[PDB]
């Protein structure tokens, strides 16, 4: 393994083609993981489409949070009433926590985590992986976490069932169809080549976070950012990691 310097406190990419490590950092250190959450949401949205439980096209109206200083799509927009389809893209996209809780209630409503947890022990997670909201916002005081290990583990079950998440996670900006621009937090998108995703989050005890995702050759990588320093030195760890990853 190579001497990597990397901003964050845990780190790690893995090759899909046999999960083995190429680099890890803290591996099995418990972390909290904020907004990647939303990656567990959107492959509950994603197992609900194809099971004739969820239409893309049904309206909801977007749920209040607690506090307005959260980052949300209605306080951009001023517009209650969305598609399932944009409230998955502005959760994949901006990371918008009312869009993920919107979704989560329609789902299975004050079980949704419960659910989340479930689907943790199916995609093989470890007992140290706890969700704890569609979001990824705290509960109770409680918060979501997570290994670099778990994270590998539920970002690779949810690329190869549902491979159309990257179709939404490699774009820069999705336009909905009735004209909304939302705009992606990922600022790798198009610096780094076959990069396709697929999740950032911060919070002040999480630190800045982004677990990526590029193919080349038919090589397909994952890599698992937490805790680094400012939201640039996520995506420098992230190119480091990739170049480990394709050496
Ligand atoms: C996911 O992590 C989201 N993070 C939060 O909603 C925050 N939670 O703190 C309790 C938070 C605090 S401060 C701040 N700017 N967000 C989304 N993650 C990010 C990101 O990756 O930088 C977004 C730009 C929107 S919130």
């Amino acid at each position: 393994q190579p001497n990597l310097y990397l901003s964050a406190n845990a780190a790690a990419v893995y090759s899909v083609e046999n999960g083995e490590a190429l680099y890890e950092q803290n591996a099995d250190k418990v972390m909290p993981i904020a907004s990647l959450s939303k990656l567990m949401t959107a492959f509950l949205v994603l197992e609900a489409v194809d099971n004739n439980e969820l239409s893309w096209d049904e309206k909801l109206d977007l749920v209040r949070l607690d506090d307005p200083s959260a980052v949300s799509l209605y306080a951009i927009t001023q517009k209650r009433t969305w598609s399932v389809r944009d409230l998955y893209s502005a959760m994949l996209t901006m990371s918008a926590n009312d869009a993920a809780e919107t979704l989560g209630d329609r789902l299975d409503g004050a079980d949704f985590p419960k659910e989340m947890n479930n689907q943790a022990k199916k995609l093989g997670m470890s007992s140290k992986t706890t969700f704890v909201s569609a979001s990824g916002l705290d509960v109770d005081g409680k918060s979501a976490v997570s290994t670099t290990k778990d994270l590998f583990l539920l970002s690779s079950k949810l690329i190869s069932t549902h491979p159309e998440v990257l179709e939404t996670t490699s774009k820069p900006t999705v336009t909905t169809d009735k004209g909304a621009k939302l705009e992606s937090t990922n600022d790798l998108l198009g610096s780094i080549q076959g990069l396709d995703g697929l999740k950032t989050g911060f919070t002040d005890e999480a630190g800045y976070c982004f677990i990526g995702t590029a193919e080349r050759g038919g090589k397909r990588v994952i890599s698992i950012v937490l805790d680094a320093g400012t939201a640039e030195k996520r995506f420098k760890d992230t190119e480091k990691l990739m170049e480990v990853g394709f050496k």
